[PDB]
């Protein structure tokens, strides 16, 4: 399960890296703004302070959402079930 | 399962086509902006750079969300489980 | 199952009615804008063209989201599984 | 189950408290605006009336979303299944 977590951890990192590079280059965002935008899109929060302005950006964002949501929320679920939950359970007991 | 994927693939395309046509016509968006808006609504990202301005648009959007979310996220789940996952698993092995 | 659908249908209507009344009165929106805002909040699309400006509105919105999301998305799931799916299946066969 | 609900209730409160403090201090929001922003981020509504302006805020928000979504939506699910549902069922019967 640490190796199920590890795979989706890595995939998530690669996915956010892809969006950092694309949105920094094509749409002109700072590396940090691209990452932050990528995270806020794939988690569907979607604040809208940085939306894409070019048609290639609009198109890319359509695909990135469809390819990216399933992966991101799979990581979030494994994180919550396999990491967050046990550590909570462990706090409820003194060793 | 390729035929389960195919059905929801097609339905999704038809759903986004319906929103492209409606938002291009009634709300006056470019074909590409309508599609992009339709995708960002049904995935619930909801950036808010293009929201509907007319009452018919507001009303249509209420129904489109309720009818459209269940379908879109069904496609996303089948895509992630039946397409993305196996291809990941296959990369972990050299043929 | 028509009676499982009916219950969550009604509850959803009452939930959106509650937000229509509150956001029309306290925040000053048109009936139609309040409803549209209520739908876009509880489905988490959250465009942000109409956000609440008063502290009572901010507070109310915190509770409305927590009480309202679980219900809305339960309706959406039952709608997609018990209504949308069978009607799709039925189209694939000529009577 | 009241004690499953209680744990996730408390955790949720602590999670929103953490975001209230951070966004009030670092980003300069009013206590009430920080809380409201924290709720609208972790439920992914993401209106975007208050987004973070500093790089430390941007970074913090990336982690807060990943750590916070799994917990918030776990509370929402338990609330809807273990509290909201039974009380609805009970209304359908006169004692
Ligand atoms: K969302
Ligand atoms: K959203
Ligand atoms: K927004
Ligand atoms: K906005
Ligand atoms: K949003």
């Amino acid at each position: 399960k640490d190796k199920e977590f590890q795979v989706l951890f890595v995939l998530t990192i690669l996915t956010l890296i892809s969006g950092t590079i694309f949105y920094s280059t094509v749409e002109g965002l700072r590396p940090i703004d691209a990452l932050y935008f990528s995270v806020v899109t794939l988690t569907t929060v979607g604040y809208g302070d940085f939306s894409p302005q070019t048609d290639f950006g609009k198109i890319f964002t359509i695909l990135y959402i469809f390819i990216g949501i399933g992966l991101v929320f799979g990581f979030i679920h494994k994180l919550a079930v396999n990491v967050q939950l046990p550590s909570i359970l462990s706090n409820l007991v003194p060793r």
